């Protein structure tokens, strides 16, 4: 029987996903990391936090492959205690809604919304079949402030994320008797790899107070929030949405 | 040069769409009705209200065909003043989220969400190219209370309608300078064709106070609301969402 | 028996309230206008729209006086079909929350929230006692975009308006069986050179001032009966200001 | 120069407040407890968790006394790192809105809304004047699911809590630059007769009573600093009760 809880972090080898994986490992979780390709240096780095880490190749959009991925995780770890739905993408192209291509809408919906929904389904079947439950359990979905704030130049992104908000509410109800805490986390403007030109612009916007807290969010901010929710103290808060955005999404006049 | 405003009502041959069509005709609109299935009898009947009525055979999900449908509507009427996005479907199968099939999710998302988005895009291209704007203009999207209330046995439906909520907010911003009023109407429990068994069960629930107003919604309720929004008096309320549910979606304890 | 529906518009002789009164009169309503002081010129202008108009002196904050006001309206008109809760005030002082004075918080809560709640109570007692219901009935409460958008320099105003939002939801449930449509209307930037530039610069997506007539047309739509099954709905009369955008 | 952070928990002597105080002391906070009524036995027992505990007699509604209470807390502890606005009351009478008394509306608004706003103002003045910031800082306001779910038989309660929701949003903006995390926690049906049957019948999706320790665990999580970038968030501590379901 497992002695550490197991977190499956989709898209966990870079960016926000990696910040989440690091926070969870530090809190005492073992880690199943998925992505289209691995990074062995990152897996090694995560093992340095003192737990077990394994990588599983998965395309989130390829829903026919999800059950096999879940079985691989089960075969390696025995069970799943926390799912973090982090994998996602931005819009393929930004621009006028009038120029939005159905093909690009499809690509993002298939990843962010359809893929996440069915990956979650596959994991939940396994969680509901677990013959023992020794750790707090959770499903934490990383959507976006774009779930609730609209950006007309990228409505495909916004719609895909708003879909997740609705999904999470239903999922919370479905899993309430099983005592699996179901949460949404909405990141705002989180630091990414950037050119000086772009970073200087964002920094001026942030310092100007676009973000009330007047700083970049870090992957570690999202990570600490997620690890907080995964530790079990928020079980009775199932269905809650947390905005990891420095106050960006506060409606202000 | 048209002397009456033109409303394009998708799915306008039956049910809520027909109620909306009747109400708009009574207010003085000409009507362009789309549906996948022909119904000349209903078109004939609508002509009794004194306006022009024309039918356009269209499958909402067939996005590659939308430009041609819009071109046909322009050829018949010269312009479009009001779009009512009413066409849609319920979930193919209701039941446990764990049994939800990707193919059924895709069917409903392709109709309710993808189809509506790209049909709207085709219409909006036409509207923004109009060389005369003599009438109030609007886009009224008929979503559902399921946009904001979850039903775990049909999350595909809820997700599709929540997506529309997000879309409507962005669309309202896109069209604000063009003075096209953009609204969401969320129907609740509206009378449909039903067996005595099912109708009796719903009547008991409605009378018990599931619906605070303790009556069925009628297609004419949704029609009267839409015709009010389409008349121009709500232009400055662009981005508003109207329940049409007898209070069903009021959150109460 | 009355042959025209009766609308009671609080704060109805100036500004948004007067736009609402004008729209309702043009739609065929008789008008009971309240305010702290009359303007007989305005009352005369409203009579030009072809109905009955009467003024009733009332301080919205003086809740002990509300029943008498409602009786006066009933004595004049026989019944009330539409209440428009328009009367209100802005914050006494704007500035840092750290400097907010309890007495100023009290002034605005007593008017916008407490006064409205108990005036509504008085009117509703009368509506539920009516022996005839020949017209569509409604209660339309004019709150603000500040019900849902926060302004830290005037949190007393924001809190007062958010309170009304909660009140309207409850009221809608209370009155649903009686088929009294209950609605919230949230005005944005309604009609200066400073505001012009901000509006032109796109703070308001529609890029224009709201007019009292915008709010009036919306209210008159709701009061006409076609929105009865949409009870509990909120409409924002703000040119898109309150759409959450990034 | 303090070596442990300080949490001021209003109404901390019993119920949810005591569950919050316990969770915070277990996480390493010193405690300033307020209540209108003393209970030295409870204070004594809290010291068993190993931190400093002090009591300050305070009536949340008595806003003229708040600066003195905060001065006393500063005299004892040197600063305040976490404020938990827990103190509050239910409606004096539950019943038809038509029977709601202004006197009762005033009592609850004075405690839950006005008292909380101005007690927070006093604490925030102290926080913003601090010469040292060695610990994560937060203001966690305990409202209710009634902030967003209406109950027509107690609209005074609902309105008071909705007013807090709006307050928290503005407060979060005001304090964001200062990196004080500002949060709302909305308790559902917490164990403090009909209800036990309703919970069984599925009203609460998780099908159990909430405990004061549920709310306490949530608050201690928020107070620990890891949620600083989530300022403005609302957490519903209700077993899924407020999820809008059809
Ligand atoms: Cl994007
Ligand atoms: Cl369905
Ligand atoms: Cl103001
Ligand atoms: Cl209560």
């Amino acid at each position: 029987s497992r002695q550490r809880p197991v977190a499956l972090v989709t898209g966990g080898r870079r960016g926000i996903g990696l910040g989440i994986a690091r926070a969870l490992a530090a809190k005492g979780f073992d880690l199943a990391i998925t992505d289209r390709e691995s990074d062995e240096a990152v897996i090694h780095e995560l093992r340095g936090l003192g737990g077990k880490v394994a990588f599983f190749k998965s395309d989130l959009a390829a829903v026919k492959t999800h059950e096999a991925t879940v079985f691989a995780v089960l075969d390696a770890f025995g069970g799943i205690d926390c799912l973090v739905n982090n994998a996602g993408m931005g819009a393929v192209e930004r621009g006028d809604f009038l120029a939005l291509k159905p093909e690009n809408f499809d690509t993002i919906m298939d990843v962010n919304l359809r893929g996440t929904v069915f990956f979650t389904q596959a994991v939940v079947k396994a969680m509901l079949a677990a013959d023992e439950v020794r750790f707090p359990r959770s499903i934490v979905t990383i959507s976006s402030v774009s779930s609730v704030m609209t950006s007309p130049e990228r409505l495909d992104y916004c719609i895909s994320k708003a879909g997740l908000t609705a999904f999470v509410q239903g999922l919370a109800l479905r899993l309430a008797e099983a005592r699996i805490g179901v949460f949404e986390v909405r990141p705002g403007i989180i630091r990414t790899d950037m050119t000086a030109k772009v970073a200087a612009r964002y920094d001026a916007l942030i310092e100007g107070g676009l973000v009330p807290m007047k700083r970049w969010g870090e992957a570690s901010d999202v990570g600490a929030i997620v690890a907080g929710l995964a530790g079990g103290d928020f079980i009775f808060a199932t269905g809650s949405a947390i905005h990891a955005d420095g106050g960006l999404s506060i409606a202000k006049l």
